[PDB]
């Protein structure tokens, strides 16, 4: 049962996966234009 | 008869291994995606 | 309960990098417009 | 006559060991190839 | 005479001790490399 | 507070590049006038 | 402490400028004089 | 040492000015004198 | 070396412009004294 | 030595000068004899 | 060619020349014998 469980849930892996990107997206966003700021400045 | 069964269900332990290979597919592929939105980001 | 502040967070993420922006603003204005004098100078 | 029967059996404990060996061998390849799909998704 | 027979015996005791050890060598044989295929599968 | 801290001197460095631009003022006189004396001899 | 020292020197600069216009005054001097003796003989 | 060297020059400059000025009134003396024989002549 | 080489050819520019001088009186005379015939005749 | 060319010549000038002097010899005299006739007549 | 050629003409302007006179021996012809009719009037 437990094995199922698990083959239900994979499939639930890929959907905290899906999410990884998003949260990702933002983190990565920042900091590339901000330091593009300072790139102008130097 | 248990020698013989466990003959017949290896192979069983093969399908198994078949299964095993698929749901650490999905984990894998979790997180490697969406820790390279995080590799952009940074 | 983690994952789920993070999501509330990356947005935050996106707060930081929007500030980012700015303080490299200054530093690249400084800097820029002063040794442009000084390469009217030499 | 129970000694001589136990020599030729010996040869059977050799018998024995010669399919021990397979079925293991299917158990140590699953869950090998299996792991190692988690390993990449990890 | 029972006590010269079992010394001419006695000897026949490293006969049969001979012989043990070869039964013995297939059935300790066995086992070792089987249980090897189980241990490389885990 | 050090986010903060940066927030403040940004403006700091703003401060900085308005005296850049003055000393650049300075040196590019400097020069300019000095090897129009020696245009003026060639 | 070296920012502050340029702008005493800034001034400094100023002071070499006005050297320089002096020695480039007796160069320029040259040979426009002379070069007009040429011209008068062509 | 050299910025020093260039103002006891600096005079130099004045020197070789002062010589040139002799050289071209000899250039612009020839000339002007033989050309006014074939003016007669013309 | 060279402006001395200058120097004592001009004097050289002297005796060049000396020559010139005679060349152009008989071109001067020529022409001086058939056109005074022509004179006559008209 | 085209200067000394020029040498040669003038002279060369001056032989020209002398042939000028006849050819305008004939057009002067032309001239006044007949226009003499002319004033007779007059 | 042309200093030739008005070499050859001189003589030309002598013809002319020759001409001149004649032509004015009649003007100058007339004009004194009837004038001098008109004398004898007067």
């Amino acid at each position: 049962p437990a094995k199922a469980a698990f083959d239900s849930l994979q499939a639930s892996a890929t959907e905290y996966i899906g999410y990884a990107w998003a949260m990702v997206v933002v983190i990565v966003g920042a900091t590339i234009g901000i330091k593009l700021f300072k790139k102008f400045t130097s």
